């Protein structure tokens, strides 16, 4: 019985994680929550069901109102992660905060089941080398496909890795089409019910560019044999092409449950998680190219990538501040990215690999500070 | 470098088999070939461009034509397999004529690149008993992928294999509009360049049928955890579902080049064998179910293989006698497997594991007679 610290558990992801949990009692059993403290009503009853109080809260006023709390403040996750026995972490916070407790995960030398793949872009080699090999388990689904394709074949059998990307609500869209685009109109994901940043992210085509990134970290494989691929069914989950021509994929209706469910108990499947893909009925599976001028988020990041260093926590930095802007209503949809290439490609100087987490909190400073000076 | 005796070389597979061949020198070395006599000139550019001379001919008349042929008449193919130091037996033979290569070259220890899959429908448990695990690899495309994909997992992992099938020149027919089916109207495959015999089974169903069997046999799978989903671009080659939902899935343009080259190489792959699946341009892939009130070939195979012993025998004897017989015009094309139907529902004596190759060969000549008689009533 696996022993998991579910951090940002009142979530998206979170909360589709302690259900799988509390579907299989005999392999998974939670001993630690952690969340901001927005949304205290269900962190209510996520202690009640699962019976734990060991509980970070990050807002300290929100910890008084539900009362009980152990760990309060901005390093509570990270202080509930270094002081709790576990099997595996389930990292699913939202954004480059998650980066101390992703830190402290693999220190304890628990299993890191990674949602948060925020931490990783912006840890890049310093998460990297934190890490046994094998220890950082991915649940984004791209990246779950991948790995359970890569059992199709040996290391120097891969060609290239395919991710598919939804192409998001705005997909098909002129550059023009996207300048009064509403934080509404944003929100309206085709396949995943989510939250707000992956949600936006999505939209504007960052998040298969942060994806990008995450699979050349996570793999190993060079940016240049990464593809993407826009299949709108979001069915496809990713594949592996291999040097015979073959590809192998991952498929089945988008539901977060599946991967998991897999990166809990990797190796071994979770018997129930999810709904297989149904043939008994007429459907077709879509696909077509990324129009990479109207949507340059995943070039950037393939240029963030391979400049290296802190080059990806600036990507990373550089959107949370502008996607915040745009939710706010000072800025435009198309300056998301806009701001991304232009601190991008002011960020010379941290292209640097990064010493100690403190580098990689300075280079972030740093993007969102120039992110701001745009907005403003 | 290994040695490879080419069945069948000839032939739609064969030939793309010796090019693989060819592309590949440092891999693969031909050693043998085997044919029917029918392609007198591709043999003898064969002869020459592979440098070999150990070559079996199944027509007397044809190996005089060509000349120098040390193997010549109807244990040709077998002979040559049992007098002929190999690494792989690449069977591509059509037909349960190729059982007896197929034992043969169990026998000699050899891997066994299993395109000819006729014979191991019609020995079933016969050709698995003189088999060690993995001698057998498919060439077949389904279950090259099924192979590939069974990697995602462990065996208590699997839920169901699902085969996909182009559904033929015929797909969407109804029964009235099958009885209209010309022999050439059969002969137009939409998916894949393939001889006579696998082309006129992938339009009658049959060889969709045939393949399920494949899969029970090689898998283990039982048959009720065997699905069909008609997919007309054969982009999707197969399928694994396992017990958590996810599928895993094995792709590519219809190229049997790849599926050949596995075979040859397993478990390496073979660098450039093949197109891999391009994304440059907009494409759709299709699933459809199958109409199995028109079209109940596979249903029949289900039935056949879950009887088990010497049916799956007689499910493949009575369609090649009734098939000829259609394309002789000797019956209409939808009277292939009513043909198929009636010789099984008679056949229950043949629900017995057979013993040795005889046992095989009395049933397929009973069904073979009984499947006759059938036409002859027609
Ligand atoms: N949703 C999805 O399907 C997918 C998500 N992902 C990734 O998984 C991660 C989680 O995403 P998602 O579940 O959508 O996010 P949500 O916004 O739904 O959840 C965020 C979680 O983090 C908590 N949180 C927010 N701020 C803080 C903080 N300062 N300290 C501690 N906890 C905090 C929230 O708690 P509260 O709200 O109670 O304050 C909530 O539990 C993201 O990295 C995302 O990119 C990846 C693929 C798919
Ligand atoms: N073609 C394809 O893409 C696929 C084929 N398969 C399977 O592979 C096998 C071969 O199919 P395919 O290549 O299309 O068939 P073909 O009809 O194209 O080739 C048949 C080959 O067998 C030879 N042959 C015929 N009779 C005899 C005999 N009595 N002794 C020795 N050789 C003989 C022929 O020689 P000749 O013509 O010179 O007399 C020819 O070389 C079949 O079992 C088929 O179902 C499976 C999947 C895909
Ligand atoms: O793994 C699942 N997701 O990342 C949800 C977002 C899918 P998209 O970025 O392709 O729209
Ligand atoms: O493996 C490849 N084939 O069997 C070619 C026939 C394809 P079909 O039976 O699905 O039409
Ligand atoms: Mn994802
Ligand atoms: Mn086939």
């Amino acid at each position: 019985r696996l022993r998991v610290v579910v951090l940002g558990s009142t979530g998206s992801i979170g909360t589709q994680a302690l259900q799988v949990i509390a579907d299989n009692p005999d392999r998974f059993e939670v001993v630690g929550l952690a969340a901001g403290g927005a949304h205290l009503d269900t962190l209510l009853r996520q202690r009640a069901q699962t019976g734990v109080t060991n509980i970070a809260v990050a807002d300290e006023h929100a910890a008084q109102r539900v009362g009980d709390i152990p760990y309060h403040g901005s390093d509570a996750a990270t202080r509930l992660v270094e002081q709790t026995e576990a099997d595996v972490v389930l990292n699913a916070l939202v954004g480059a905060l998650g980066l101390r407790p992703t830190l402290a995960a693999l220190k304890t030398g628990a299993r890191l089941a990674l949602a948060n793949k925020e931490s990783l872009v912006a840890g890049g080699s310093l998460v990297l080398r934190a890490a046994r090999p094998g220890q950082i388990v991915p649940v984004d689904s791209e990246h779950s496909a991948l790995a359970q394709c890569l059992r199709g074949g040996t290391p120097d059998e891969v060609a290239k890795l395919v991710l598919t990307a939804s192409g998001g609500p705005f997909r098909g869209w002129s550059a023009a089409d996207l300048e009064h685009v509403t934080p509404e109109q944003a929100g309206a994901h085709p396949t995943y019910s989510m939250g707000p940043m992956n949600t936006l992210n999505s939209a504007s085509l960052v998040n298969k560019g942060l994806e990008v990134i995450e699979t050349h970290l996570l793999f190993g494989i060079p940016y240049d044999r990464i593809d993407v691929v826009v299949h709108p069914q979001s069915i496809i989950h990713s594949m592996v092409t291999f040097i015979d021509g073959s590809t192998i994929a991952q498929a089945s209706p988008p539901d977060m449950k599946l991967p998991i469910s897999l990166a809990l108990g990797w190796p071994r499947r979770v018997s129930g998680a999810a709904a297989a893909c149904d043939f008994h009925t007429a459907s077709s599976w879509e696909f077509e190219p990324l129009d990479t001028d109207v949507f340059p988020a995943v070039e950037l990041a393939r240029q963030a990538g391979v400049a290296g260093g802190c080059m990806t926590a600036v990507y990373n930095a550089a959107n949370e501040e502008a996607a915040a802007a745009f939710l706010a209503g000072r800025i435009g949809f198309p300056a998301i990215v806009g701001i991304i290439a232009d601190v991008l490609h002011a960020a010379d100087q941290w292209a640097v690999e990064p010493a100690t987490v403190d580098d990689v909190l300075d280079a972030q400073r740093w993007a969102r500070e120039r992110a701001q000076r745009a907005v403003s």
